[PDB]
């Protein structure tokens, strides 16, 4: 019984930009309104209740490798 | 009982931009609602309830790779 | 019993824009209601209930690979 | 019984970003009125009930690689 | 029963930017109404309720690597 | 040469109202976007330009008279 | 030459309410945007340029009366 | 010559109001941009230019007589 | 030449109200950006540029006459 | 030439409230932004530029009656 794990990985992620010009965000903001009475919540539960919410995201390169290695034996 | 894992990965992303000019990102909110009363949530729940909401993404490259590699022995 | 995995693998994925000019995101919005009262979620649920929402979304170049390599030895 | 975990990894995340200009994120903010009573949250709950809120994210060059490597012998 | 565990691990994230200009972010504030009147945590929760909050992160490179390595023998 | 300017007037203007009850004025406002460059108004002009705007209007009677009387002698 | 003035006026204006409920004025706010350069306005003159703008008007009886009287003798 | 210039004016305005109950004025506000470069008023002129405005009013009555009495001799 | 003057004038303005319950005025304010460079105002100018503002007005009766007796000998 | 002036003005202006109850005026100031280089004002200009501003007011019976009265003899 021998398992050989040998992944040879090269790999890259290139972004190349000049410049980034004007990036305007204004909005005008409304109204939310959420009525509950009870919440359960047990395991592992990402909830978002009820938000007005505003987010700018201006990154230079926004490159993600994402690498899962699972090996089981039974 | 020989495995032999060898996966050679040789990959590249690449993404060339000059320059990104106006971005213009202006919305006049309005209105949400919601009504409820009883939430249950067991396991592993993304739940958004009521948001308005306002996102600018203005990344430069912009690439993403998802790599899984999975071996199990029974 | 002699399994070899050895995938070779060579890919590049090319993305070339020389500039990216005028983007406008002027939405008016609107009005969303949503009645409801009991709501049972166990397992993995991914839900967006009463939502009124904007995305301005520019990458320079937006390549994504996904790949997945799976053996299951029984 | 030999189990050998190898994983030769060579890699590379590169963003090359001039200049980033103008970013204007000036939103007026607006109204969130959110109601409950009763919130039971038992194990690794991530909960925003109520929020207005504001985020401008400007990375130079927002890269990230997530890696797991998991083996488990039973 | 022999285990070799050798994670041969070369990895480099470069975020190279010249510049950054002007970042504004003035949002004019709201308000955020939130009634509530048992709330009942256990363990592990994280919970913001009733938040007005203004986040400005202009990190140079913004390069985060996460990497696990789990090795369980039963 | 004799004018007699004699109006007998009596009147009466009457409302009876009980009770008003839910009025409910909930908008979502838009985007209004007005391009001029040279605008010459003389004399007594009421002009609204580029204008988004709600009235809620609840007068318990709402009862006008309006009585002109003129007599010119050359 | 005999001008006899004599308006006799007797006028009742009456409105009668019990009780006004629940009034409820929430509007979202959305977004104006006016661009001119030259503005010349010389007699009398009554101008709203680029209002966004709210009004509640609840009189408990809104009677107006409006009453002129005018002689001109050349 | 003989002016007589005798109004004989009784009138009553009457406003009879019991209870004025929740008056709820909660506007979420926008965003009002206006952009001009030479502005000229000579003569009895009101303006408003760039206004965003919230005006509650909750007159108990609210009845206004407005009467003008002119005679003119040449 | 005889003029006769005499404006018999009986006039009464009542409002009657027994209470004035809950007035919420809660408004989110919004953002105000107004550019100009010269401006010029010679005669009785009324002129309100660049306003964020909130006017709560609660008077009991609100009653108001205007009453102008103009008399002219040329 | 004889000019009997004689207004025989009799007026009563009356507001009847009981209690005025719970006033609420709790406004989130937001942002105003106004710039001008040169500002040229004569002759009884009012002129309010760039204000962030609260009025609560509540009069127990706000009546006001503004009278005129001219003659001119040429």
């Amino acid at each position: 019984v021998q398992i050989v794990y040998k992944p040879v990985d090269l790999s890259k992620v290139t972004s190349k930009c000049g410049s980034l010009g004007n990036i305007h965000h204004k909005p005008g903001g409304g109204q939310v309104e959420v009525k509950s009475e009870k919440l359960d919540f047990k395991d592992r539960v990402q909830s978002k209740i009820g938000s007005l919410d505003n987010i700018t995201h201006v990154p230079g390169g926004g490159n993600k490798k994402i690498e899962t290695h699972k090996l089981t034996f039974r």
